[PDB]
C-alpha cells in the first residue's frame, strides 16, 4: 500500500521519498520527539502541479492525506495525528516574492525566519509573525500567527490576501475574498482542514527602523500575582499600540518582556502606568533595528531558517484565550500556581505565556478587510478575548506523561473554573493535544463550527484532509 501510493507518486513524477530509506528516518521524526508516526508516503513536491497529482494519488488509493510546512504541530499533526498518510511535505517550496505595490507571494513552505529575511531585503518590509523563525507559515497563518508586531500589525492571517489551493479532488484553486469568499473564510483561520496550499499572499507593512525590546525581571509571592496580573489586564486595555508585551512565568520567577516600536524614552511614559502598580522596573532595553529584534527572541536560531531543518523538542502544551479575568478567577489561578511552586515534590518543568492580545488597542481586535474599513472575513473567533495563555511543559513524557497532562491542565482549568462556559476559547497553534474533537473544534473556533462544518462538507465531504481536531463534515 505504500508502494502502491510510491507507484502513483513517480507515474506522475510526483517526487517522493523512498521508503525506510535514510531520508525516510530523517523526515518521519516529528517536531514535539513525544508523538511520532509512520507516513504511507511522503511526497516532497516542488511544484503546485506535484500537489495537486499528490492529492490524486491520494484520492485514488483511500489514503488520508496531510500538509506539512514547518512541522511545528504541538502534535505532530502534520503528519496526520495518526499512521497511514499520504504527507505532502511543501518544505521544499519556499519561495518568497515581494511585489511593487507592497503585496508578496509566499510559497507554502517559507519558515517565518526565512521571510522576515527575504522581505526586509527585498524591500524593507514585512508581516506580523511570531517569534520562532522555524515555523512554517502556512501551518502559522492558516490558523492565526501571533508575535511582538501583532497587537500594533495584527495576526499573520489579519494581512492574508489569498492563496493557491488544492482541493482534495485535486482542482487548483486561487482563493481570494471576491472569487470564493467562504473558502477564503475558512483559510484565515482553519484552512488546515480544507485544502493543500501552495502559495500564500499577504499585504507587507514596512520594517521600523527604531524597535526597542524590554524585559521586566520580578519575583511575585501569591498576592503579588494576584495584585500584578490584574493590574496588567487594565495595562493591557490602555497601553498605546506601539507596545507588546507577554509575561514568561515560570517555578521561580517572573519576566514582563515585550517590544515597543519607538524610543525608549516613550516606551518609559508608556511602561510609567504599568511599572507604578507593580513597583518594577526596567531590568534590560535596547533600541536598535527590526531583524534585531527578531534576533532577539528567536531563542539562538538563525533567522534565515530553510530546508533542510533538524529541530526538535519533547513537551505538552495547551492554551487559553480568556476575557479579564475577574479578582477571584486570579487568585484561584496564582494560589493553584504557587501551589506547585512551593511544593518542592511537585512538576517544575512547566511555564506559563501570557500575551496582551485583544482590546481596543489592539489591532487584532477589530482587524478589517484589506484596503478597507469593514471587518475582516475571517473564521478567526477570539477577536474578543484580551488575553493569549500559553502552557508548556518540557519534563519527561515517557515514564511520567500523565503528570505532565494533569499539571498543565490543573493551571488551566484554575483559570477558567468561574469563567462562563463560553467566555473562553483556545488557541489552535497552540493546539492542547489531549482534546476531544468535539472539545477542540469548540474552543479553537468558537461560533463559527457550524458554517465551517458546512463548508468542510462542501469541498472536502470523505474527509480527506483528516486530523485528530480537524473540522468533521456535516452529514
Ligand atoms: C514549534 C514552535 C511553534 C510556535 C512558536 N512560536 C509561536 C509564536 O510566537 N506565536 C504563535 O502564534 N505560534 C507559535 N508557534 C506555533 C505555530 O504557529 C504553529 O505550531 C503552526 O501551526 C505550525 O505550523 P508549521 O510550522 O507549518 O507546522 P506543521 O506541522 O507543518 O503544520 C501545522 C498544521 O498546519 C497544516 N499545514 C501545514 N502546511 C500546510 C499546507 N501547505 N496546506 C495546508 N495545511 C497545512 C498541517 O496539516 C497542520 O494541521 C515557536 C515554536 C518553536
Ligand atoms: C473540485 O471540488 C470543488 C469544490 O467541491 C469544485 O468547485 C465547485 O464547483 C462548482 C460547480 O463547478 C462551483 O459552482 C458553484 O455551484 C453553483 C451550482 O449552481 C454554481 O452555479 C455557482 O457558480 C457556484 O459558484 C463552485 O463555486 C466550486 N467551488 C469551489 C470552492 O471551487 C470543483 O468543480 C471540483 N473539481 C472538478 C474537476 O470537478
Amino acid at each position: 500500500a505504500p508502494a502502491a501510493l510510491n507507484a502513483c507518486l513517480a507515474s506522475k513524477k510526483v517526487p517522493y521519498i523512498p521508503r525506510d530509506s535514510a531520508q525516510w528516518v530523517k523526515e518521519v521524526k516529528p517536531y514535539n520527539l513525544r508523538l511520532a508516526y509512520t507516513p504511507a508516503a511522503i511526497a516532497l513536491p516542488t511544484t503546485v502541479k506535484h500537489i495537486s497529482d499528490a492529492v490524486k494519488c491520494g484520492d485514488q488509493n483511500k489514503v488520508r492525506v496531510s500538509a506539512k510546512s514547518g512541522g511545528h504541530s504541538y502534535g505532530s499533526f502534520g503528519y496526520g495525528g495518526e499512521n497511514g498518510h499520504l504527507v505532502i511535505v511543501v518544505d521544499a517550496m519556499d519561495t518568497v516574492t515581494l511585489n511593487k505595490d507592497m503585496s508578496c507571494t509566499v510559497q507554502a513552505g517559507a519558515r517565518l525566519g526565512h521571510v522576515a529575511t527575504d522581505l526586509f531585503q527585498f524591500g524593507k518590509r514585512a508581516i506580523p509573525h511570531g517569534s520562532c523563525p522555524g515555523v512554517g507559515i502556512a501551518g502559522h497563518a492558516l490558523h492565526g500567527g501571533y508575535g511582538f508586531a501583532s497587537r500594533t500589525h495584527g495576526l499573520t492571517l489579519d494581512t492574508f490576501l489569498g492563496a493557491t489551493i488544492v482541493l482534495t479532488n485535486g482542482t487548483i484553486r486561487y482563493a481570494a475574498d471576491w472569487e470564493y469568499y467562504d473558502l477564503t473564510w475558512a483559510l484565515r483561520g482553519a484552512g488546515s482542514s480544507f485544502g493543500i496550499v501552495a502559495e500564500l499572499g499577504f499585504q507587507t507593512f514596512a520594517a521600523p527602523e527604531t524597535v526597542t525590546p524590554f524585559s521586566i525581571e520580578l519575583d511575585w509571592n501569591e498576592n503579588e500575582a494576584v495584585e500584578g496580573l490584574l493590574a496588567m489586564q487594565k495595562f493591557a486595555v490602555t497601553a498605546p499600540k506601539e507596545l507588546n508585551m507577554q509575561i514568561y512565568m515560570g517555578p521561580s520567577g517572573q519576566t514582563i518582556q515585550g517590544v515597543y516600536y519607538g524610543t525608549r524614552a516613550n516606551l518609559n511614559t508608556a511602561l510609567r502606568p504599568l511599572l507604578g502598580d507593580l513597583g518594577a522596573q526596567i531590568s534590560t532595553a535596547s533600541t536598535g533595528g527590526w531583524i534585531q529584534m527578531l534576533n532577539k527572541y528567536a531563542n539562538g536560531q538563525a533567522l534565515d531558517q530553510r530546508r533542510p531543518y533538524d529541530q526538535h523538542s519533547t513537551f505538552y502544551s495547551t492554551s487559553l484565550m480568556t476575557k479579564a479575568l475577574t479578582r477571584n478567577q486570579v487568585k484561584s489561578f496564582a494560589r493553584t500556581l504557587f501551589d506547585n511552586m512551593n511544593d518542592s515534590d511537585a512538576r517544575h518543568t512547566w511555564y506559563i505565556l501570557i500575551d496582551l492580545f485583544g482590546g481596543p488597542n489592539s489591532a487584532v481586535t477589530n482587524a478589517k478587510t484589506l484596503f478597507t474599513d469593514l471587518p475582516i472575513n475571517s473564521a478567526f473567533p477570539h477577536r474578543d478575548k484580551l488575553l493569549l495563555w500559553q502552557f508548556s511543559d518540557h519534563g519527561n513524557y515517557a515514564t511520567h506523561a500523565n503528570n505532565g497532562f494533569t499539571v498543565l491542565k490543573r493551571f488551566r482549568d484554575s483559570v477558567t473554573k468561574t469563567m462562563a462556559d463560553g467566555d473562553w476559547g483556545m488557541y489552535a497553534n497552540y493546539l492542547d493535544t489531549q482534546l476531544s474533537n468535539e472539545e477542540a473544534v469548540k474552543r479553537y473556533y468558537g461560533k463559527s463550527l457550524p458554517k465551517l462544518k458546512k463548508l468542510k462538507a462542501e469541498l472536502d465531504p470523505k474527509d480527506m484532509f483528516w486530523n485528530p481536531q480537524g473540522i468533521r463534515p456535516a452529514a
